[PDB]
């Protein structure tokens, strides 16, 4: 019938663009379950969803909590179709700034969303996909989640959890029939991104001033990138597709080239050594 | 003076052998702090303490709960020294089993010791290595933290965490005079370790009989690849000693080049297509 696909993390970025780009397909072959943490986010996805005119019924939202089981249990009794095809597993939080200033529940935050949230949306939903011998996951990831990045070393943390937690899956469900596939986005035009950078005092209080002195110019240095390399939801958002709808998806898709140069040097050199080097003359 | 360590899970394994194998150094350059989560488990590190006649005072207990930023700040009060100099990050959890297979709280605690309690460890210790402009961080590393491997995908999701985390913050200390590295370690020989793989009906209710095959297969692979390429700890803890001493320490360290082979065709192809491909013929 129609693919039916669940996306977490809805109420912007990726997620948002990306259902609204399923559920206004023009050949509306896609039912799109959009959830979000907290409903009252629902305005721009609506509103993105009146702007591409999806037809009614082709996006329906849901209360998800990654962070709780329930709620990833109960939504997942919500898909009335009781079957999903495409499950993207979408939802993650960012953290920037210095190791010490990280408060230990934002660290715990960071990654029971991103990680452990991951997990439960893969142990609700992976079963099913594996009984039906059918399915595919897709999971969005980061240039983050393939090298580290300073003064992201909690977000790097969990991103490089899910390659981990995916690749090893990926082993597992090779024969199985079911696809799990990650999306490697690099910075993705977000206005309110180059907004989240710039803590002053708050952070100066919580590090030495040398290492504050770094985070500013970390700061400036991606704000160049992103005014220079960020790419369009809407670019972003059609490589799920691609992934979606390739016979024989990958474990990961690349949504942009830029990066891959430094990856490389990265195996070129597995002791660390020249990628810590050229990433620290990268960014400082 | 004495360099001090400190080193974290010493009730056994590599974080055991390398405390007493410092503690018994016969130049005696070396205070020892083997910190563990249950005092009762400190038998061991004291007969092995024993074995290697390690001179009193060489070697120091500490009740050190890596799920708790309050026992993190304690045990640091109690290096009467006032300060570590090479602080070894060993803790850790494992994690063998169907994803659906594995506890909400098993998964969490995984992530809690691996990643945020060595969070913890590096919060509360980088600020006086960073002002002290001098110091070593070692952190245990392992083959799951560079590949996954199927039925650990938390276990590597952990360590794949440790990999991006350390990473990252490589990135920052570069300039600031302290060295992090990380020692990756392939299977180290533990009697133990080749029991704790063997789960039939509690794991048989919890997934499918397909998956269920799976497991059995690949626990009798893990078997034979311990029973004939396991490490001793006294040669994995070697490694660390090399790092500990080297002048310009790497980001990484191989206890092993065993499994060099198949990190390379990981980045030999960044899509993944053709390790999960090896990997899985590799296991099954
Ligand atoms: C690592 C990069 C790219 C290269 C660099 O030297 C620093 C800079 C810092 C911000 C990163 C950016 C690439 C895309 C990231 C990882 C986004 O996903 C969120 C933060 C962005
Ligand atoms: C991945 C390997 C090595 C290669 C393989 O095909 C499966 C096998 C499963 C058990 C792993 C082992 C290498 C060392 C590990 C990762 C230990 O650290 C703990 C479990 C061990």
């Amino acid at each position: 019938a129609r693919t039916v696909v669940l996306i977490t993390g809805c109420s912007s970025g990726i997620g948002l663009h990306l259902a609204v780009r399923l559920a206004s397909d023009p050949s509306q072959s896609f039912k799109v379950y959009a959830t979000l943490r907290d409903l009252k986010t629902q305005g721009r996805l609506w509103e993105a969803a009146r702007a591409l005119a999806c037809p009614p019924g082709s996006l329906e939202t849901l209360q998800l909590d990654v962070r709780d089981s329930k709620s990833v249990a109960a939504a997942r009794e919500r898909v009335t179709e009781g079957r999903v095809d495409v499950l993207v597993c979408n939802a993650g939080l960012g953290l920037l700034g210095p190791l010490e200033a990280l408060g230990e529940d934002a660290v715990a935050s960071v990654l029971d969303v991103n990680v452990v949230g991951t997990v439960r949306m893969l142990q609700a939903f992976l079963p099913d996909m594996k009984r039906r011998g059918s399915g595919r996951v897709l999971v969005t990831g980061s240039v983050g989640g393939l090298m580290g990045l300073p003064f992201n070393d909690v977000y790097c943390a969990s991103k490089f959890a899910l390659e981990g937690l995916c690749e090893s899956l990926a082993v597992l469900l090779l024969p199985f029939g079911v696809h799990l596939s990650l999306i490697e986005c690099g910075p993705v035009h977000t206005a309110f991104m180059e907004k989240v950078l710039g803590s002053p005092e708050e952070v100066l209080d919580r590090t030495d001033i040398h290492t504050f002195h770094r985070f500013y110019q970390y700061l400036a240095h991606s704000k160049q990138v992103f005014r220079e390399a960020a790419q369009n939801p809407e670019e972003v958002a059609e490589v799920f597709l691609t992934a979606l709808r390739a016979p024989k998806p990958t474990l990961r898709y690349f949504t942009t080239e830029r990066f891959l140069p430094l990856l490389r040097m990265r195996l070129d050199d597995p002791s660390g050594s020249n990628y810590v080097t050229a990433m620290h003359r990268e960014v400082f």
